[PDB]
């Protein structure tokens, strides 16, 4: 997934973690290339 706020909202990069949480994952973190890496 991405950590970008390309979609407008999600300016707070915590949005990546939330995007993962919305799939039932434990959450996620952002890589320095704006890639979002979900946990299991």
């Amino acid at each position: 997934a991405t950590c970008d706020l390309l979609s407008g909202t999600g300016v707070k990069h915590s949005a990546c973690a939330a995007h993962c949480l919305l799939r039932g994952n434990r959450g996620g973190y952002c890589n320095g290339r704006a890639i979002c890496v979900c946990r299991n």
